[PDB]
């Protein structure tokens, strides 16, 4: 993980989508890549991806 004190909700890079992460979007643990089901673009993970109902429970 990573130290400090901060949960700010991941957002789609892409500033026209601006979609929060959802279990429908392509998830690539493999390569900690994760694409939107939208705009279908790769974005990367969070420093702080610990906390998260999203990748702890199961889609
Ligand atoms: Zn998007």
């Amino acid at each position: 993980g990573s130290s400090g004190s901060s949960g700010e909700p991941v957002l789609c890079s892409r500033t026209t989508c601006r979609a929060v992460l959802n279990p429908l979007c392509q998830v690539d643990y493999r390569a900690k890549l994760w694409a939107c089901n939208f705009c279908y673009q790769r974005n990367q993970f969070p420093p702080s991806y610990a906390g998260i109902s999203e990748l702890n429970q199961p889609a």
